């Protein structure tokens, strides 16, 4: 808790130190990186996920909404280019849509949202409401978890392979694709970071910024182990279909 | 499920909104245990904590309705839910109330009032309600409320069954579930008035239908992550420390 106003490299350790919080530690994705994961299992993962996917370009373009600088705009708006990819074949969006394809679900499977479980549906929610109602620079700083990002998504190009060899090749690329993409995103990420949280005040309060990030990606597997790892869905006691909600209400009739 | 082909009557209406009544939260474990005795203290008090953010998120909810409402007949009716909750006088209303029971189960009003036990997922789950009454048509947020419906069920089933098997559970702590089973009612009156007038198509009846299991995923997540924290020992970072980590705070009204 910083009493004293901490320097911009004091506090990139700070931010980073929330790393130790990061997702990567929750038993969900831990039993997928050892291959213990089972095929259903995989599969509500890449489904989910693809309702946190179909969102970042809406919190990106939440934000930009909420950004009056020019400059920031120019640069925020790639992230946007990124995921729904200029032409009609590219994307993060479509790429991880065959990342789907590889662990032998349609593209209809993700494209409805059907298996998109409300404990997620929520969580996930949450980050863009927080992108609308908040002034840009929270909302855009709030990205920061992009910065232990990359050694996730090399864990799983990792072990993969060998623990699951029936994962087709081509889905690979999307956790290659952003090896990169969220180094450049962390760039424009820190120097925002680094100077808009400029004394003590605003140093606390984006540190509760990024756990309530961490808190989204923790909730997501949490609900994800409640209805695949636990035999726990929504509804189990009274049914064995899926009953849930299925549709982003606010945004579509 | 089900499906709505037919502009079903006004009547038939209701009754199929009554029919979602099977996927309510009474039927979540997380309330069997409770109902049967075989819930811990700490989960009856990590219970009390984390539905004091809905008890208090319940008036912010229908303000926002009341703000999307140009019609000052139904403000004049939808504003008696927040003065119920609220009080008028001091030590009245539902969140007092709430209050009292948290105390009643061994808490003090702080633990409640500082909001650090309230679980992410409960949290984001409670939020969303919120969310949805800001951005939906007044109608619709209004709708969503009629999970009311049910309620008088569940809170009667807790004052029969939590004397006997929780026998310290101070006797004031009833108040609030007792003084809801009129609440309710009076509140679903309206409601059901509203939604047997708005929802006369069938596109609109398929909708309620989804925006009531909407609701219904709202409570039945809640308890998921009370679950998760309070019965299988899986609170958040709970592989990193066994300290309370989660954010506390209601970054978008408060600083
Ligand atoms: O697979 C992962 O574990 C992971 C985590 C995160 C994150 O930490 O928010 C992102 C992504 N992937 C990702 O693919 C992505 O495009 C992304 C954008 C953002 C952001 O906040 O703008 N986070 C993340
Ligand atoms: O204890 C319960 O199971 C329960 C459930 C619900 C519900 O169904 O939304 C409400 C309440 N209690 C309650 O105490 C309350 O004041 C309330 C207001 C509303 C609403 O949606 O506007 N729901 C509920």
């Amino acid at each position: 808790l910083i009493t004293d106003t901490l320097s911009p490299q004091a506090f990139e350790e700070a931010l980073r130190a929330k790393g130790d919080f990061y997702h990567i530690h929750h038993p969900y994705h831990i039993a997928m990186h050892n291959g213990d994961a089972t095929r259903k299992q995989i599969q509500g993962w890449v489904a989910n996920r693809f309702y946190y996917q179909t969102t970042i370009p809406l919190k990106d373009a939440a934000i930009m909404a909420n950004c009056p600088d020019a400059q920031t705009r120019r640069k925020w708006v790639q992230r946007i280019l990124d995921h729904d990819g200029s032409h009609g074949e590219d994307g993060g969006i479509e790429a991880w849509l065959r990342l789907g394809e590889a662990v032998g679900l349609s593209r209809d499977d993700l494209l409805s949202e059907r298996h998109v479980l409300p404990g997620v549906r929520f969580a996930v929610d949450a980050y863009l409401n927080f992108a609308r109602r908040a002034c840009w620079q929270e909302a855009a700083c709030s990205s920061l978890t992009e910065l232990f990002a990359p050694q996730i998504h090399q864990s799983r190009l990792d072990s993969w392979p060998q623990h699951y060899p029936w994962i087709k090749e081509e889905g690979y690329f999307y956790f290659r694709s952003r090896l990169s993409q969220a180094n450049r995103d962390v760039e424009h990420g820190l120097a925002l970071a680094k100077a808009y949280c400029d004394s003590a005040e605003k140093q606390n309060r984006m540190l509760e910024i990024l756990q309530f990030k961490l808190d989204i990606l923790w909730s997501m597997l949490d609900a994800m182990t409640m209805a695949y790892a636990l035999q726990r869905p929504p509804y189990h006691t009274v049914t064995d279909k899926a009953a849930w909600h299925t549709t982003r209400l606010v945004l579509e009739h």
